[PDB]
């Protein structure tokens, strides 16, 4: 009812909850409305746009309350990690990307990723961009992980 819901594409929503902020800035709406959260026409804002201060993250920075940046954190506002996120593209089959595979694999972290601009900032990135350390590359390279020139079968599917 006061709850509310921030949909994401692949993960459970994120839920603000007036409740606890209330009790805890004695009912001043003033705090975050019209200020923090136009609340009009907001795009979504991304983890690496809190922490440089946007949203949540004009509080939640280690100071007021928990900071958007610590990887033992992250379960205060998101439950899990994510549900097992398909790409689909034309040339091979379904490239399938797994957190029950990656994140007990880094020790738990998350903002490896999350926080990595070069792992995170692309729109449908090429092998090539890869290679070149985009996406899955920043990993796939035969130093850290399997190398992604080649090892096709391992991420895509039909192969
Ligand atoms: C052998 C070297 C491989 C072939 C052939 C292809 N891949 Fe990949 N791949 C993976 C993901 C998660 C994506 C999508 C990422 C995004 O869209 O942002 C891709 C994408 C492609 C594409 C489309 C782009 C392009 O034409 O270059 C094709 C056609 C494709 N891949 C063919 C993941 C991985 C991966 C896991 C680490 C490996 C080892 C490979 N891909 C290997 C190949
Ligand atoms: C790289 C090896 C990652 C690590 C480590 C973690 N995550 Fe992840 N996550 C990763 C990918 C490839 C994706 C899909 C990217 C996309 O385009 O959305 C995700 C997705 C999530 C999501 C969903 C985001 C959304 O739907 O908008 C969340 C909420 C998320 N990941 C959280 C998360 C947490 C809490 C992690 C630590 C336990 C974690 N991820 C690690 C890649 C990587
Ligand atoms: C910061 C901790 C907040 C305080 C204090 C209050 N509200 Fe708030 N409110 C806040 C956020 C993050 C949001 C989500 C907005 C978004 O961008 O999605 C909201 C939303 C509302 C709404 C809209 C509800 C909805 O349509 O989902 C209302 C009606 C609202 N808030 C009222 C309200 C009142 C009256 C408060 C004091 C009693 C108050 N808020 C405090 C953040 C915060
Ligand atoms: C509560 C203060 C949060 C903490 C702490 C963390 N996240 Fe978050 N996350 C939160 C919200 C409300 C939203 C949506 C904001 C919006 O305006 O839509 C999100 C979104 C993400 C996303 C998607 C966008 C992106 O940056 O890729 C991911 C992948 C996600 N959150 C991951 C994440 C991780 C790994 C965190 C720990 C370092 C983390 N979030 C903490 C709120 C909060
Ligand atoms: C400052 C103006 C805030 C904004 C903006 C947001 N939060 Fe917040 N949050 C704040 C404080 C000072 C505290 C209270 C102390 C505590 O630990 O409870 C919190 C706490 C939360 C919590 C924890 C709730 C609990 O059960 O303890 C959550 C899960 C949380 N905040 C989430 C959250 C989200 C998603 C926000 C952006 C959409 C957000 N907060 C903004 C102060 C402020
Ligand atoms: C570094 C943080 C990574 C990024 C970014 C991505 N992956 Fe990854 N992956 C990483 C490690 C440490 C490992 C362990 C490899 C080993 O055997 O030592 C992996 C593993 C995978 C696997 C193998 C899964 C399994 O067989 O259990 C797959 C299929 C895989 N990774 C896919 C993948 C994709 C699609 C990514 C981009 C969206 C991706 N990984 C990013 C480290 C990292």
């Amino acid at each position: 009812t006061k709850n509310v819901p921030f949909k994401l594409k692949n993960a459970a929503p994120v839920i603000f909850s007036h409740d606890i902020h209330l009790k805890k800035y004695n009912n001043n709406c003033r705090i975050c409305h019209i200020a923090l959260f136009d609340l009009r026409k907001p795009k979504r804002y991304t983890m690496l746009d809190m922490e440089k201060g946007k949203s949540c993250g004009a509080c939640h920075t280690g100071m007021k309350a928990f900071s958007v940046a610590d990887d033992s954190q992250c379960v205060r506002c998101h439950s899990g990690s994510a549900r097992p996120v398909a790409y689909r593209m034309k040339g091979a089959g379904e490239a399938v990307f797994s957190h029950e595979v990656h994140v007990p694999m880094l020790e738990g972290k998350c903002r490896t990723c999350h926080s990595n601009r070069e792992i995170t900032g692309g729109r449908n990135v090429t092998m090539a961009q890869m290679e070149k350390g985009k996406s899955c590359g920043a990993c796939h390279n035969d130093k850290m992980a399997f190398t992604v020139a080649g090892n096709c079968g391992k991420c895509h599917k039909g192969m």
